[PDB]
């Protein structure tokens, strides 16, 4: 995995919106191959992350050749207090379980929800550290 971005002069890997804020210490991401939890991640640290393969740019890694360095990026709403998945012109596209997302337009992410990126057939189950 390398980076040979020659397009344009120099561009970032994402652009945090203005609806982004700060998530409380009680959130965390997840992944499901279908009916089995693969791994788990945290999302209660920043207000916007990434999702591709190259960590040198993104914070996470889809772990798929199909995907791209910056397949997409997440964003934690503030006025909604939820999450969002911005399909950064994903090679294929991003979905929210059974919904399709635009390659630019963000799509909120409910708790115990499920999202499926282009290749990664996973079912990113966005959870939320409930009551103990």
């Amino acid at each position: 995995m390398a980076a040979a971005v020659n397009s344009g002069s120099s561009l970032p890997l994402f652009d945090c919106p203005t609806w982004a804020g700060k998530p409380p210490p009680g959130l965390h991401l997840d992944v499901v191959k279908g009916d089995k939890l693969i791994e788990k991640l945290i999302i209660d640290e920043k207000k916007y992350y990434l999702f591709g393969r190259n960590p040198d740019l993104c914070d996470f890694t889809i772990d798929h050749q199909s995907c791209s360095r910056v397949h997409a990026a997440l964003v934690y709403h503030k006025h909604l207090k939820r999450v969002f998945l911005i399909d950064l012109n994903s090679t294929h596209g991003t979905f929210l379980g059974h919904i399709r997302l635009e390659p630019h337009k963000p799509q909120q992410i409910p708790i115990d929800s499920t999202v499926s990126f282009g290749a990664s057939t996973r079912a990113y189950t966005l959870r939320e550290k409930p009551q103990t």
